[PDB]
């Protein structure tokens, strides 16, 4: 469909003149950031952003691509080079080292320099690189980790953990030799490495001893505690702090977030990862946006400010499944959380960055008409005389042959939340992609986020903005306010 | 391979500290641009940039992804939304309207608002939108069009032409009803719409009457003139201007570019598109970089400045073929032309933008090791127990089944300049992609290129920077110098 307003050049000329006006009004701050927020869309590459924008646009009144995402409104954009030291196409652990600790690492390690080696516990020590969240805490800020994955998953773990193996969620996962060598499982590291004021996401099971029924699924033994060492890490965490609260459901979370006596909050909402938003039980489980608000309620009390990590963690998971519907709906909820955090904080004193750890082999093509569903069919048949979707994957589990042939696909099929877009190469999981991802920034010193930068720049600009180590001699005036 | 230097956090911390230093040193100009250059990588989306960076890096001493492209050094980056008014995934003609005229258009039209309709000549008039190049000429600047495509191809045509059908290269292509209605073929528009000081690229055949042997291929009748109206447009163009020169080969081009009496230069180096760089005859044909230098030699003489359009036009063509080797080698040469133009001009008075018209369904995945060839195999077999490449396409002509099965692929095969990467969906040509593309900017007012913008912003910032209509009341001081 051609929107009539857009047929007049004046429409475009007015928009551009307004854009030039806004561009000209941008001024760099002379002042530091009181607060830091990093919003991490796991797997949210450029193609994901555009596709999500179109989907979000259409979910409102709109044709799609002309409607800004909340992230699109951020004034400063850079490209971020995501390669890990050892792999061009990276994983979440080693990218987390980059954007949270400011140093690049090796694939499937977390919080370690690239002197360490995956799955070799004895290469850990001396290679620990401290996150900006950790430095924020040291400087007296409150700190929070919020994600739709396990809070022990690679991205959130980057804020607090140092491990040669991102798969070491609980002690059950750690080989005996590594346990003897003192490489702590991530769940332990979560409660032990540093004080974290707010921890919200999945990963209940890693905190409890084998045999402990999950509070939510007490009749599914597979969801129970995993720990071999008999520890209840939740109780240990609570015991260390007056005003600490543990919650496992939404209503308790909301209650805790409004309770002035709650100074530390651990909310673990599923045994493993949280459900996709489309599957979320809204009585039992908070959305990402809700977890972010709950976090901000607590974190905002500290006069020294806060550092908050918010992850749209299952964007990534949707793409691995080659289910763009899941990737893109997770992206929208991620963007909704960005929007919500922007309502609850001030860009005068809050530096907010939105980025992705890496992308995926997700493409948006064919030549679909304006306003057509992102989950629809490309116009025109393929050379094998069957239909194809506008969304495709380079590889992944959407690759199919029914009786020697690529299957035809209908619109009703392609639009299903379970539909797997086709790919060139069958893999159980679609792969990450290595192309640059966007960094969006607003707030004090956001203007430093520019050009094409290494992914480590994300961590460094945040430290610098808040005058955290190694930039305590930042040359900045106190935060506005 | 893990580079040892990168195992030390200090490496990353030093780089980031240097990046922060450079970021802090950026200051906006108070002064106008004397000169404007737009470098257009046709089809050069984010995945293409990263893949080309890696390839370029490796062509030098290097592992790849850590080595900046010339474009990567530009200080200001924005994302550009490429949708056409009528299609989410755009073409080159209507995007050219956006980034060259500052108004979005309908798929496969050029230089027309979206009130016009593809292939309907009678919707043309009143919908012409004037390019910034045209406005630059009006303001007394010299202007140049340089591309590896036909100079009548959609992108360069955006600088001078207005047509409802980008396929109307010569009168041979224009239906009789359109010819009667006065819709001029693009080759005619090239010599007639405006004065263009430098025109360099392909497209000889459209300028000459049917039966005119091509100077380079006088024994291949398919390469001869196409025109039905008996006109020699080259002679007509030459006749209009004292100091005008026509050349069809590299040595004459170089000679003309150094000749002070040559004020207007038309260099048409192939009958249609120029050869891929890997196929270029370096005795007969200038590279993109050479054409850009030749252009700058002439354009730079004007004390009022110049507008120059430089297109890496066959990046796009490589992706359509699903031959990433061709896409990426064209990208490197494009980047080499950017680098060369940066040597020959000053960022104190030259606003240079690098962008793409749109992307492609090109992906860079698997989990290849650092330093591995971008054209190599992903580690690990696919689920059908055969190898697969790190580079894939969502759709296109690399889709194959040999005896009911996806073919296996070897490294020697995947590395060939003729290799077609596999795709999910067989199409004779791989499709464009609709995701945002990068805009890189440097020079006066380049700091206005920020955030996520409509693709029309490219044209408007350039007009504004040089105080061209509609921004003659730009509020800017004269160009530095
Ligand atoms: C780590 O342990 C492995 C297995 O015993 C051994 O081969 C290697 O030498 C150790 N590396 C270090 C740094 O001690
Ligand atoms: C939320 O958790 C508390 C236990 O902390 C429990 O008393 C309440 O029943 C829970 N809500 C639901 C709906 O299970
Ligand atoms: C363009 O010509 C077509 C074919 O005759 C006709 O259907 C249509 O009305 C014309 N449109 C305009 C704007 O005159
Ligand atoms: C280049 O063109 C001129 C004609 O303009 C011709 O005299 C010369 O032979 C040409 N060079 C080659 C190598 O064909
Ligand atoms: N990050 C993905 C897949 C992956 C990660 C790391 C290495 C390889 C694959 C998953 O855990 O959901
Ligand atoms: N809709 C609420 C629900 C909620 C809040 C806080 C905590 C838990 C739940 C939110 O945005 O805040
Ligand atoms: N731009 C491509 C293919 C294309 C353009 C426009 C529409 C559809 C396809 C080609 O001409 O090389
Ligand atoms: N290598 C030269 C060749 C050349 C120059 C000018 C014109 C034509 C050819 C270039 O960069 O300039
Ligand atoms: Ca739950
Ligand atoms: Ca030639
Ligand atoms: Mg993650
Ligand atoms: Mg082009
Ligand atoms: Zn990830
Ligand atoms: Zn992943
Ligand atoms: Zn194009
Ligand atoms: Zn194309």
């Amino acid at each position: 469909i051609i929107p009539v307003e857009e047929e007049n050049p004046d429409f475009w000329n007015r928009e551009a003149a307004e854009a030039l006006g806004a561009a000209k009004k941008l001024q760099p701050a002379q002042t530091a950031a009181k607060n830091l927020i990093i919003f991490l869309g796991d797997g949210m590459g450029v193609s994901t952003v555009t596709a999500a924008r179109i989907l979000k646009g259409q979910k409102k009144d709109k044709l799609g691509p002309e409607i800004p995402l909340a992230m699109d409104r951020f004034p400063y954009v850079a490209l971020s080079k995501t390669y890990n030291v050892d792999k061009h196409v990276p994983d979440s652990g080693a990218t987390a080292t980059a954007y949270l600790c400011g140093v690049k690492g090796n694939f499937q390690t977390i919080g370690l320099s690239a002197a360490a080696r995956f799955n070799q516990c004895n290469t850990t020590r001396g290679n620990e690189v401290i996150s900006v969240m950790n430095r924020a805490k040291k400087a007296g800020k409150s700190v929070g980790v919020v994600t739709t994955t396990r809070v022990q998953h690679a991205s959130p773990a980057g804020t607090y953990a140092h491990t040669v193996n991102r798969n070491w969620y609980s002690d059950a996962d750690v080989p005996a030799s590594a346990r003897q060598e003192g490489c702590q499982d991530i769940a332990t590291q979560l409660i032990s490495n540093m004080d974290i004021d707010v921890i919200l996401g999945g990963g209940r099971k890693y905190m409890f001893r084998m045999g402990t029924p999950d509070p939510e699924y007490p009749d599914d033994y597979s969801q129970g505690g995993t720990r071999l060492d008999g520890k209840n890490l939740v109780q240990e965490w609570l015991a260390k702090r007056q005003g600490a609260r543990y919650v496992w459901n939404r209503t308790e979370l909301m209650q805790a977030s409004l309770d002035p006596s709650v100074t530390h909050l651990m909310g673990l909402f599923e045994p493993g990862d949280m459900k996709y938003e489309i599957h979320r039980d809204s009585t039992l489980d908070p959305s990402l946006m809700e977890m972010t608000e709950a976090a901000l309620r607590l974190l905002s009390r500290n006069p020294r400010g806060f550092f908050l990590f918010v992850e749209g963690g299952r964007i990534d998971h949707g793409h691995h499944e080659s289910r763009a519907y899941r990737a893109l709906t997770e992206t929208i909820m991620f963007d909704d959380a960005i929007e919500r955090a922007g309502q609850l904080t001030s860009e005068e004193d809050t530096l907010s960055l939105v980025t992705a750890d890496h992308s995926h082999v997700f493409s948006f093509g064919g030549y679909p008409l304006r306003g057509s569903s992102i989950f629809g069919l490309a116009p025109g048949k393929a050379r094998d005389r069957k239909a194809y979707t506008v969304l495709l994957y380079g590889n992944g589990p959407g690759y199919v042959l029914k009786d020697g042939a690529r299957p035809d696909v209908t619109e009703s099929e392609s639009g299903s939340p379970e539909y797997r877009q086709q790919s060139a190469v069958p893999l159980d999981e679609e792969t990450h992609a290595g192309e640059d991802v966007a960094v969006f920034a607003r707030g004090p010193q956001a203007h430093l986020v520019h050009g094409v930068q290494e992914q480590t720049f994300i961590a460094h600009v945040m430290a610098f903005a808040a005058c955290l180590e190694p930039y305590t001699a930042c040359d900045l005036a106190p935060p506005a306010g």
